[PDB]
């Protein structure tokens, strides 16, 4: 089973092709996680995924999307971070962290408490912020304050810190978080970067601020661990073809700037498009990026049945498979993937307390 | 649906008819457990399950089955179970624990370390106890020792002390392990007992043990929490019709005792029987102790399937279905026993951070 041929990138050995995806789960409080999240990431991590890369974590408070979110803004952050490292790692996954700022869809409710914006003068609300001052409309109305030059240079230095204490907590893979609507697609989107400065109107422009952030965080990240982002590469607004080749470029440039790997996905810039609601609908794009730019690539969306998975990997679309949703219904999937693919002591995809009782 | 139905006993309820019984994960060192079952015990406590009774904790340190097992009989190893108490808790679960002593399958090597005694060479083992000194056999040849009058006042003592801790760690469920060829299982039993004293050689002297054994934690388990126990009520040896009607008598005793539940089982005495393994084969053994003896029951070893577990509550077998191996497969089996079933708003089986994003309708549309 390809699912489950290992996989090594700089210094690091996933002992399969299954990655959990950052997946936010709310439930921290001041940035601060807790044992929501250290028994969370523990038992999906046992589970047998080779990789486990935790949720878009905010460089700065107001780069939260929701009062929820983890954070890693201070040393007490990152120092909350090491008992879920530690935990992945014994499992013998490795441990992964997106690192992520909310842009123009910060300061908002939990998905299942309205999901929509909080207003900045509410106790629970902030002022958010973004390439220009254009919302995002629908259930986020809220217009960002446009960033000037000193904005710019803030945020990139808060990704650098978020990105040496990530190190200094021991993850062993960071993703940065470019993609889904976010602050760092939103630069890259003209249909959210309104700017005529150096950051915004051409490609070059468009791009700088993902790739003078990448640059900043190379320096401080580990030249042996994995250095990786995720990036929306197509929108479906109708404008597919042009802007996939223009995301097919920027991963050009990410590859020449140290990236390691790219997670394709969804740009979510704006609400008005067309994305289809089926499985597995990255795959042929995933390739064409793997392909164009020659580059590792991981993707998502619909991947969680084994056979897709598998799929994907035997059509060399993907190098990992990231299986997001099916590990929040059952965080031993990798192990009912190894069962369904007909792997040899597939049970032994699991530690030896449930290994030895589950073998065929 | 049944399953899906609340149940109360005592002043306990519990959620769903779903019960994770006792499972040893071999994992505790020195009887203190750790993260290993930190974690284990939360993830499937939050997969919807309503009552998760911890594994087998040893009452005493030549009670544990192997190294690896867990421990209560001192108050720092009690401690070491708040954690775990207030996990399961605070994910809408009811905290069970089942206290044990394996007799003479004690000192064995971990499953899949051999599963077997120690041997007398190997400075990891100990001797063991037992009502008389004669061995399962197989894979456990080891000769126990007869427990003397002083070791049989002595165990019910490590009994209460275990329930005693329990109860202060905020376990809200206690099951007494009479079952499966362990210390209490094997008193009962004339195979293993071959005593002559006030514990052997009649119905009422091989009951004894167990009896007072109840009526000891009964002082100090608290009247409104469940006093349950797990019994082996037949062995599959040739000899299950008179084997049955003696334990169905027992179990009426163990209810006149203040019993509340009986967890139905195999008694795996002696190694030389005839198991009938298949779906929801203890079904009809536990709807027969539920009936002659008036007493709730659970029982396992294949009902681990949304629709037997369903099945055997509409067949009024069973008050609660306990489902052991699927849940270490898939620790929120809860969940996929309910998305199974049809069971309305399924993935609210789950906590918030699951349930909203696997809602059918949020999948489906
Ligand atoms: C609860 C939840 C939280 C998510 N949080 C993040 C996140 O923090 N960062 C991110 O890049 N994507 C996030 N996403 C997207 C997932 O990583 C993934 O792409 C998506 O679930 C599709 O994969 P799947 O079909 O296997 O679930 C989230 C998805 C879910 C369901
Ligand atoms: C790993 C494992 C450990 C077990 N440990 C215990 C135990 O500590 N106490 C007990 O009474 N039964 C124990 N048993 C038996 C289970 O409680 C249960 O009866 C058995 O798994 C059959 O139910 P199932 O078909 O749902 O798995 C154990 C079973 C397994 C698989
Ligand atoms: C729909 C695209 O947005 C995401 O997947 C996400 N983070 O990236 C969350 C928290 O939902
Ligand atoms: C087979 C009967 O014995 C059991 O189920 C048991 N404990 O009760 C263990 C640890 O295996």
């Amino acid at each position: 089973s390809a699912l489950f041929e290992p996989y090594t990138l700089k210094d690091v050995t996933l002992r399969n092709r299954i990655a959990i995806p950052p997946m936010c789960q709310f439930m921290a409080e001041d940035g601060l996680i807790n044992d929501w999240h250290q028994v969370h990431y523990a038992s999906m991590a046992r589970g047998g995924a080779g990789l486990l890369v935790v949720e878009a974590t905010a460089v700065a408070p107001e780069g939260r999307i929701t009062p929820g979110c983890a954070g890693i803004w201070s040393d007490a952050h990152a120092q909350a971070f090491v008992p879920v490292v530690q935990a992945i790692k014994a499992a013998g996954s490795v441990p992964g962290i997106q690192i992520a700022h909310a842009g123009r869809k910060a300061s908002a409710n939990r998905p299942w408490e309205g999901d929509d914006h909080i207003g900045a003068d509410d106790a629970r609300g902030w002022e958010t912020i973004a390439p220009s001052a254009i919302a995002f409309g629908a259930h986020l109305p809220n217009v960002p304050r446009a960033m000037t030059l000193d904005d710019i240079a803030r945020v990139k230095q808060d990704f650098v810190d978020a990105a040496r204490r990530a190190r200094d907590a021991g993850f062993e893979w960071i993703e940065l978080h470019f993609a889904h609507g976010y602050l760092g697609q939103s630069f890259f989107s003209e249909h959210s970067n309104k700017r005529t400065d150096a950051y915004g109107g051409s490609f070059d422009n468009r791009s700088r601020f993902l790739l003078e952030t990448l640059a900043a965080v190379r320096e401080v990240w580990p030249e042996n661990l994995p250095l990786t982002a995720r990036f929306g590469v197509l929108e479906y607004d109708g404008r597919d073809e042009q802007t996939l080749e223009e995301s097919i470029e920027l991963a050009r440039r990410f590859k020449a700037g140290g990236l390691d790997l790219l997670s394709v996905s969804v740009g979510f810039t704006i609400p008005e498009t067309n994305i289809p609601w089926g499985p597995a609908f990255m795959g042929p794009i995933a390739e064409r990026v793997r392909r164009e730019a020659k580059l590792p690539v991981t993707s998502a969306w619909g991947f969680g049945t084994p056979q897709l998975a598998e799929a994907a990997l035997q059509a060399n679309q993907l190098d990992l498979v990231s299986v997001g949703r099916a590990h929040l219904a059952d965080p031993h999937w990798a192990y009912f993937a190894a069962k369904e693919l007909g792997v040899e002591k597939a049970s032994w995809t699991l530690p030896a307390p449930y290994a030895h009782w589950l073998e065929r």
